């Protein structure tokens, strides 16, 4: 039942993560204007340049979220 | 674009570095309060994950759970 307590604190963290950077993702997507024909190439090099300048869990998270929004952007366009 | 990929990559580096330090303290508090071992880490994680997601799931919550699982693994390895 303490599993709910820890689970509730992750819900706050995740909901805070979900809204804190959601706007910053869409700004990049508008400046990128990605399509199905360039999404893979855009994503792969962006990932390489991000990680070759350093990698940590937060950067992995930021890239995962970017890739998720990038996929949503391409599906809707 | 060419130089464009560096700009977006640098913006993700800022976001990731802000994420990495914004919640790192909140995770370690959870790990100290749970005191997980190799023999209860899986049960701890699965129950926490089910209760987290059954109250709702979004990208941030998936992210928060991944990070918790990563730190939980680091904590168990160190003990
Ligand atoms: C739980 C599974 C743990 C993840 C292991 C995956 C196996 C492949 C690992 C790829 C190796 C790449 C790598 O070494 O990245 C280093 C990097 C270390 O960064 P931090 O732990 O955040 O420390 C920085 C200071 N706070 O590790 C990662 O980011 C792994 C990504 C998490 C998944
Ligand atoms: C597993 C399938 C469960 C599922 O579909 O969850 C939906 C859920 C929708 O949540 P959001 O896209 O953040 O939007 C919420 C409204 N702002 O989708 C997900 O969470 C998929 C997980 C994203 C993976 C992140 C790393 C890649």
């Amino acid at each position: 039942s303490t599993m709910g307590q820890v689970g509730r604190q992750l819900a706050i963290i995740g909901d805070d993560i979900n809204r804190r950077y959601d706007s910053e993702f869409q700004t990049m997507l508008q400046h990128l204007q990605p399509t199905a024909e360039n999404a893979y190439e855009y994503f792969t090099k962006i990932a390489t340049s991000l990680f070759e300048s350093g990698i940590n869990w937060g950067r992995v998270v930021a890239l995962l979220g970017f890739g998720y929004r990038l996929a949503l952007h391409v599906y809707q366009h």
